């Protein structure tokens, strides 16, 4: 009975159900059981690191305990893959006695049909080995990833956050590390017992070769094992040449991303065409480089199927020529059989090197990760702090926060303000003075730069706690995100963060504000939650957020902030500043005390089944041109034929038993291997050219889009659009395609050369022809949805790494780092069941289809018994094992990548917007903002068909060089209106006159050109100072400098390295808000536009900063119209014209002084609330 277990497991029967079935029902992680309590990544985890402390307390190398952890497994593996290796050399040598026996006391073992019964055991023998051993080996692989990536995961928890030690890059190698760093050690332990098996396997082959055929048989293997060196320099280059491409496809991808995540700025300034030129030209060097790998690739499979094809011409003339007897035709199907068996190992054996190789450099650089660096409520006592260099960046810190009462913390910018928190939490290194609280429990954080998790908003508000319906409804309503959730796709579950629906700074902020209030802790360090956030939203916030909902709740509250007005509320304030904190105490006894700290903040104040698809693996094999698929297909068939009369040649050349005979063959094998090259380049140059063909066009027509497309549909399809798929399409699919033609023609001859020597084979063929039939049916799904759930399952793991690798901060501060490890040992479990059984259903599909051509090899021998024919059958029948399960595979991945291919098919397919439009080229103007005059008449607008109309029939005229500023609550269409000069927005009744020529019939780029607008939350694009000033590069450095001059950032250009071409990181980062506003500022003056639209510019902006970049702009601009949508009021008050919009209408339309003439004037009362 154990026996039928035994057999089970050997036969994977354990998988039959869930492949057999659950084709009609997709499998689901809930269908696949939970991973055995002995794989599971806790177990992996605890032992790896238990072998590692005992090295390390015996100092650690990883490998020493990687051996103790998963030795056994790789023994048994290696086991295995010895017996498969010896059992499978008996082939060759039953091949061998069968020849021999046919055509005319250990007289038993040699007959000719108890040769086949012990062929067809050895053959299931061998092949049930082999997978045991494959499948053994996986799973240790697998085992081992998990606690491997368990291991980083703990690493990363207990990461330092100094920027000695992890500044900003080091995130980049982390990501890395838990990718493919883990993935290449994993494979190299999957491909390990190679090394242990290949080189037996030639040592062997080469003995058995030798004994015969004398020293033809060392001569052919001398030209074989030629084919190991060639092997791996050609691999090195190869590995060259993807390096190159890696780097380039992260350069394009970097240069995508950051198009598509502001694209608005983008469209906007009617720039998208230059950076996608520039994404073009990034993309043609990424090909230059794909394709020198590509040549590389075409010449390794040249080499592959060519050197044995030399080194069979090789032998067997110098047999002809030298051995005195001829080719019997047994010995000619041996050597033939051996050199079938060698090939696989040389053509893989410098893979496994090559594997090692990149194992080893992965454990050198994992074991560099590992040593990286790691009433009162609170009390300091002389308090000096460092983050990690031994400068004393914090010294004397004495502070005393009161339990249950709020306490804000004033400094300068760069004052130790936002370090002292994170001394607190222990971040920092106490060089001196303890830290004793009320050892620490959890503090709710919300750290001055947002962090999102991936997940939706209700999770990130929530963050692991007890969602209470009216507590996450107060919470939001206290943060003024109840329309803003609205908004978006979703209202309460979108996606949000990396790879999900975009947000602005101050929805951002919100959120992580939100998340923060939300926990039940008492203790709360909020660091700057009003930097983004509107005047109104800040007031609206503090008002109601802090002053009432945590009161309300008695928590403690440390808000770090600069915005002094607010003050008079703070119970407790600590000013910082040089690393030193001035004084604490509450406001009248800081006044007392210090009168100039009052008169300083003064100051400041100033005041269902899926089947193949079809039609896209055509779409995609013509995309290279009919002539292209034509000479491959053709190329093939003819390589094959020959190859085909090579063994007939062979067959006929035997079945003799000289000088005609050499010929022949050697012009055949010259052939052969010109066929060779010739298929090779044809399938490679195809494969180039439908990557390019179909990335070119899917860039361009994404960029084409509308707006909405973005502001609706998750950034990380988008971008997946670019980075999985086209990666796909330029190195997965045309390798695939190659192996599935040559594998289908190779069984398609072997199963037509057997039929023709034993006819009697086709009786048998039938079922077996039924039998793969079944295998292939029920595998091509199995193993679509087994794919299928181990990307959809993948996908989480590396957010998940990701975004732990981010905000560490925020995480150490709620002390939720528990949590967050019981969620990574959930993902990495169920990602590693998905992948464990993708590998079962491989070994699966593997071992039926060794049975079936075992029972193919036992038919075909039993048909030869009742002369070189009968070997040349049994030659093809045994290579039949080889090839069909590879045919099986490779079609099963071809429809899941020609599914990526339709995925980027279809997005090449989307709506666009008019920029055509209709109004006479010559009509418009050489400068045609010349006046500056606009005019509307009942402009109605609404973001999307068949939603509310944002503005209301708002008639509006501006005479030529006026300056009007713009005002209202939030909500009330300012940014709508903004953005309608550029027709972002449809607009359904109404239109905009400006200079005479109504905005609707002009072309959309032309309209777009000759307008600057400063957009909220200012956004800079990663590239040379000049390239963002003017990607076109059309403006004289005299108007740059200008320009900076007035942005009044001449004097930082000044100071910057290269002064004109100073290099600017992604995003604007790399500068202060406030130097990034008055860099869009400066973008904006080259444009030498007569209209200039700042929607809310100086939001981040300080007052006197503000102030100064007002009135410069006035004098600037003096000639110029403008039209500004004031943040606050206060900036708005010397304007020609003040508009206000209060849903969608503008209540005042006058001068300011008339406007505030009106008694109980909304902007009257909002110039109040401001003052
Ligand atoms: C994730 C599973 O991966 C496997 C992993 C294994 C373990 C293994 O010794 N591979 C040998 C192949 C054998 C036939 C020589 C090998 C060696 C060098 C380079 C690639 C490879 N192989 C890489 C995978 C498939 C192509 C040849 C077996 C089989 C598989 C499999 O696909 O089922
Ligand atoms: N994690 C860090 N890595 C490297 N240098 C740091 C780090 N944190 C602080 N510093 C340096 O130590 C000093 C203290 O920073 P401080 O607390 O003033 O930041 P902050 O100005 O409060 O934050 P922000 O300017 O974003 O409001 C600064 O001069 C800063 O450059
Ligand atoms: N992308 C969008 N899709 C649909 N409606 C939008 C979109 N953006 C804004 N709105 C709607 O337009 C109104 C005004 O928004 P907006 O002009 O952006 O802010 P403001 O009120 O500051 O002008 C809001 O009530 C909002 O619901
Ligand atoms: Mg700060
Ligand atoms: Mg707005």
């Amino acid at each position: 009975q154990p026996f039928v277990n035994l057999l089970s497991k050997a036969t994977y029967w354990w998988m039959n159900t869930l492949i057999i079935s659950a084709h009609r029902k997709p499998i689901d992680l809930k269908a696949i059981g939970k991973l055995p309590i002995a794989m599971r990544a806790v177990t992996n985890y605890v032992c790896l690191k238990e072998a590692y402390e005992e090295q390390k307390k015996k100092a650690p190398s990883i490998w020493l305990a990687m051996y103790r952890a998963f030795g056994r497994p790789i023994l048994l593996s290696s086991t295995f893959r010895y017996l498969a290796d010896l059992l499978g050399f008996a082939g060759p040598l039953c091949i061998s006695g069968i020849v021999q026996r046919v055509n005319e006391s250990k007289e038993f073992l040699e007959n000719a049909h108890v040769l086949a019964v012990l062929l067809f055991l050895a053959l299931i023998l061998q092949r049930t080995f082999l997978q045991a051993s494959y499948y053994v080996t996986i799973e240790t692989g697998i085992n081992l990833r998990g606690a491997l990536l368990a291991m980083i995961y703990n690493k990363i928890l207990r990461l330092s956050t100094s920027n000695l030690s992890m500044g900003e890059m080091t995130l980049g190698q982390i990501n890395n590390l838990v990718a493919i760093e883990t993935n290449q050690l994993m494979w190299f332990l999957f491909l390990c017992p190679n090394l242990w098996a290949m080189p037996v396997q030639i040592i062997m082959g080469v003995i058995l070769l030798y004994n015969l055929l004398g020293s033809s048989a060392l001569v052919g293997a001398a030209v074989i094992v030629l084919l190991a060196p060639i092997q791996y320099f050609i691999a090195t280059k190869l590995a060259e040449a993807q390096k190159s491409t890696l780097d380039y496809s992260t350069e394009r991808l970097k240069k995508t991303n950051e198009i598509l995540k502001g694209i608005k700025l983008l469209k906007l300034y009617a720039w998208e065409h230059i950076f996608c030129k520039s994404v073009e030209e990034t993309r043609m060097k990424e090909l230059s480089s794909l394709k020198t790998f590509a040549l590389y690739t075409s010449l390794s499979i040249f080499m592959n199927a060519a050197i044995p094809i030399a080194a069979v011409l090789a032998t067997f003339v110098t047999h002809a020529y030298a051995s005195g007897n001829n080719l019997k035709p047994a010995e000619a199907f041996a050597s033939l059989s051996l050199f079938h068996i060698l090939v696989t190992p040389l053509f893989l054996l410098s893979t496994v090197v090559r594997f090692a190789v990149k194992a080893i450099i992965s454990v050198q650089k994992l074991n560099e990760f590992l040593l990286s660096d790691e009433d009162v409520a609170i009390k300091v006592t002389n308090g000096y702090f460092s983050w990690g260099s031994g400068l004393a960046t914090l010294s004397n810190i004495d502070i005393r926060i009161p339990t249950g009462q709020l306490t804000m913390i004033v400094g300068q910018v760069g004052c130790g303000k936002s370090s002292l928190l994170l001394a607190i939490l222990g971040e920092m290194q106490t060089l001196e003075g303890k830290v004793y609280w009320n050892s620490r429990y959890s503090v709710a954080y919300a750290a001055q730069k947002p962090w999102l998790l991936n997940a939706t908003v209700e999770e990130n508000i929530t963050f692991g706690s007890s969602f209470n319906r009216q507590r996450y409804k107060a919470v939001t309503d206290a943060c003024s995100l109840q329309p803003d959730i609205d908004l978006l796709p979703f209202g309460d579950q979108t996606e949000i963060g990396e790879r999900g629906i975009n947000l602005s700074g101050g929805q951002r902020q919100r959120i992580c504000v939100a998340r923060a209030l939300y926990q039940n802790t008492n203790i709360v360090f909020l660091d700057d939650p009003f930097s983004a956030l509107d005047i109104h939203l800040s007031d609206h916030l503090m008002q109601e957020g802090i002053l009432k909902f945590l009161q309300d709740d008695k928590r403690t509250v440390v808000l770090v902030t600069h915005k002094l007005q607010y003050l008079t509320h703070a119970d407790w304030i600590i000013a910082m500043k040089d690393g030193s904190v001035l004084r604490e105490g509450t406001l009248k006894d800081i006044q007392t005390k210090d009168v100039e700290l009052y008169e300083h903040w003064k100051t400041l104040m100033n005041r269902l089944r899926t089947k193949m698809p079809w039609k896209t693996c055509w779409w995609y094999l013509t995309s290279g041109g009919f002539f292209l698929l034509f000479l491959m297909i053709f190329s093939k068939l003819l390589k094959h034929s020959v190859i085909v009369a090579i063994d007939y040649w062979l067959a006929t050349w035997t079945s003799e038993y000289q000088t005609f005979y050499v010929a022949g063959f050697s012009i055949l094998c010259g052939a052969g291997i010109f066929l060779c090259l010739v298929t090779s380049l044809t399938v490679e140059w195809m494969g180039l050219t439908a990557a390019k063909n179909l990335h070119h066009n899917l860039l361009n027509k994404i960029i084409l889009g509308p707006i909405r497309f973005f502001d609706t549909t998750p950034l990380g399809l988008i971008l997946n659009r670019f980075s999985a798929d086209t990666n796909i399409i330029d190195q997965h699919i045309p390798p695939t395609l190659e192996s599935l033609t040559r594998s289908t023609l190779l069984c398609l001859s072997a199963i037509g050369m057997i039929s023709y020597a034993t006819p009697v084979f086709l009786i048998a063929l039938a079922p077996l022809g039924v039998a793969f039939y079944f295998i292939q049916k029920y595998f091509r799904v199995a193993s679509k949805d087994l794919q299928e759930l181990d990307d959809s399952t993948q996908l989480p793991l590396l957010c998940h790494f990701s975004e732990t690798a981010e905000g560490l901060t925020t995480i150490r501060a709620f002390r939720h780092e528990t949590r967050f490890k019981q969620r990574m040992l959930e993902l990495t479990d169920t990602n590693n069941i998905a992948y464990l059984f993708l590998s079962a259903a491989n070994r699966w599909l593997e071992v039926r289809t060794d049975y079936l051509g075992a029972c193919i090899v036992l038919t075909a021998s039993i048909a030869s018994i009742s002369s070189g024919l009968v070997g040349l059958g049994l030659l093809y029948a045994l290579t039949i094992t080889n090839y069909l399960n590879w045919v099986v595979r490779n079609l099963a991945d071809l429809e899941v990548q020609m599914g990526a291919v339709k995925k980027v098919n279809s997005f090449l397919t989307m709506e666009s917007e008019n920029y055509e439009g209709t109004m006479d080229p010559s009509q418009v103007p050489e400068h045609w903002p010349q006046e500056g005059e606009i005019k509307i008449h009942d402009l109605c607008v609404r973001y999307e068909n068949n939603l509310k109309p944002v503005l209301k029939h708002v008639k509006a005229y501006i005479k030529p060089g006026q300056k009007v500023g713009i005002c209202g609550r939030t909500g009330s269409g300012k940014s709508s209106l903004s953005l309608a000069f550029f027709r972002m927005v449809d607009i359904f009744d109404g239109k905009i006159v400006i200079d005479g020529i109504d905005i609707s019939k002009l072309p959309l780029h032309t309209l777009r050109s000759r307008l600057s607008i400063i957009l909220q939350d200012p956004i800079l694009f990663s590239g040379s100072i000049r390239f963002n000033l003017d990607p076109e590069c059309k403006c004289t450095d005299d108007r740059l400098w200008e320009a900076l001059e007035i942005a009044q950032l001449k004097n930082m250009v000044k100071s910057l390295p290269g002064g004109l071409d100073a290099t600017v990181t992604e995003g604007g980062e790399n500068f202060s808000v406030g130097q990034r506003q008055l860099f869009c500022l400066a973008r904006a003056f080259v444009r030498k536009s007569s209209i200039l639209i700042m929607d809310e510019a100086t939001a981040s902006i300080d007052m006197a900063t503000e102030n100064i970049l007002q009135k410069v702009v006035m004098t600037a601009f003096a000639d110029r119209t403008v039209v500004t949508i004031a943040h606050r009021v206060h900036t708005i008050l010397t304007a020609d014209l003040v508009i206000v919009m209060k849903r969608g209408n503008i209540l005042e339309y006058d001068t300011p002084e008339s406007l505030l003439a009106q008694e109980d004037g909304v902007f009257a009362s909002f110039v109040r609330a401001d003052m």
